[PDB]
């Protein structure tokens, strides 16, 4: 139908700005910290302690099948890279503090994407 050409047209240009956004998150990442998924050989335990692993890499992928349906469900992911991060790593490390800077970073680009999904619609 032309209303599911259309519907897919909204998808394909939320999937242009949320590529967009994530470009912007992943510069706010400059250490590569959150890149790639934790290691499972390197990290054998992950997954008793983080139910639900996330990074950068993982998110793209998502993405790129156009898997994201609103903004909602691409902060929950980016969420839970940072959430993950601060439970697995101690407040003194390089990982939390990784963290909580691009929670903070983020914040101002989520805030403008949010008023633009809104905005175009």
């Amino acid at each position: 139908s032309m209303e599911q050409v259309a519907m897919e047209l909204r998808l394909t240009e939320l999937t242009r700005l949320l590529r967009s956004v994530l470009d912007q998150l992943q510069d706010k990442d400059p250490a590569r910290i959150f890149a790639q998924p934790v290691s499972l050989k390197e990290v054998p335990d992950y997954l008793d302690h983080i139910k639900h692993p996330m990074d950068f890499a993982t998110m793209r992928k998502r993405l790129e099948a156009q898997g994201y349906k609103n903004l909602h469900e691409f902060e929950e992911d980016f969420d839970l890279i940072i959430d993950n991060c601060m439970k697995y790593n101690a407040r003194d490390t390089v990982f939390y503090r990784a963290a909580v800077r691009l929670r903070d970073q983020g914040g101002v680009v989520l805030r403008q994407a949010r008023r633009e999904v809104d905005s175009i619609g």
